[PDB]
């Protein structure tokens, strides 16, 4: 969400358009990691309880790695938040500073 | 997803149905408080941006109680899998697996 409404709320002159999209592929990337992860573990949890409906060390495990994926989902989000920042003109950053803060206000409501 | 995807789904009988509703009332006051912190983090990050955009200790500190409120939404809704589990009469149970195992399955593609 965080990193939707950000992607959508700034206008951007080609140069700094042309920097983003190259900070995008990147994060893309670790994303993709993380999600990959996350897939693998499910996979694991799916296999554990369809052999045992119980919390077995691999059901444990499994769920360490889940906990793991989404924690470092939401870090990847936030660096990400703000390597964009840093591909802004200065005087472009106030803008981005206005809406970044909104959309976190509006999660701590 | 996960709790939403099990309950759309499953024949409750009516000794089950009032146990699982109960069980929905302690895992929601769960999801309550975890959300809690995750608004509180956020408020932080706010708050934190507003006076320095930069990733201060204080961004430091707050993401990281953003990944562990992640991290632990996760493992509180698999604990609460398995206690709805305990509760149906075993003849019930496999309806509830294979919509619980199926849903990780997709949740691994
Ligand atoms: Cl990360
Ligand atoms: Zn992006």
């Amino acid at each position: 969400d965080l990193h939707e409404i950000l992607h959508e709320a700034v206008p951007l002159d080609a140069n700094e358009r042309e920097i983003l999209e190259l900070k995008e592929d990147a994060f893309a990337q670790r994303r993709r990691e993380i999600e990959t992860r996350l897939r693998a573990a499910n996979g694991k949890l799916a296999d554990a309880i369809a052999k045992n409906p119980a919390w077995s060390p691999e059901v444990e495990a499994a769920t360490q790695e889940v906990e793991r994926a989404a924690g470092d989902l939401q870090r990847a989000t936030l660096v990400h938040v703000f390597e964009m920042r840093a591909g802004l003109k200065p005087e472009h950053r106030p803008a981005y500073d206005r809406v970044l803060i909104d959309a976190l206000r509006r999660g701590s409501q």
